[PDB]
C-alpha cells in the first residue's frame, strides 16, 4: 500500500508515543527523531515505529530503521515536511502536512 496510508494508520493507532496528530482535524502529525546521544533519548518513541517500518516494509542497529522511514516519508508527495521542534521535555520531532 502507500506510505502515506501506512505512517497514518500508525498515528492513529495511539501506539507509539509521539507519534500523533497535531491539530483536531487531523491533516498534519509528528514523527520523534530524538537523537540517540541525546539524553532524552526513549526507545519506544524515538525508535521503535522506525524498526516496525522496516518488518512491514541490520535495520535493528541504532536509528536506521527511522533513518528510512523518514527518507521514504520526505519522499511521497502525498505529505509535506512543514516543521519540527522540541517539546518542552526535550524530544526531538518533525511536522508533516497531509494533503
Amino acid at each position: 500500500a502507500s506510505i502515506k496510508d501506512w505512517i497514518v494508520c500508525q498515528v492513529n493507532s495511539g501506539k507509539f508515543p509521539g507519534v500523533e496528530w497535531e491539530d483536531e482535524e487531523r491533516t498534519r502529525f509528528r514523527i520523534p527523531v530524538t537523537p540517540l546521544a541525546d539524553p532524552c533519548f526513549e526507545w519506544r518513541r524515538d525508535g521503535e515505529l522506525g524498526v516496525v517500518y522496516i518488518r512491514e516494509r541490520a535495520s535493528f542497529k541504532g536509528t536506521r530503521g527511522r533513518r528510512r522511514m523518514l527518507a521514504a516519508l520526505r519522499r511521497t508527495r502525498g505529505l509535506q515536511e512543514i516543521g519540527k521542534g522540541i517539546s518542552q521535555d526535550g524530544h526531538h520531532f518533525l511536522v508533516f502536512r497531509v494533503r
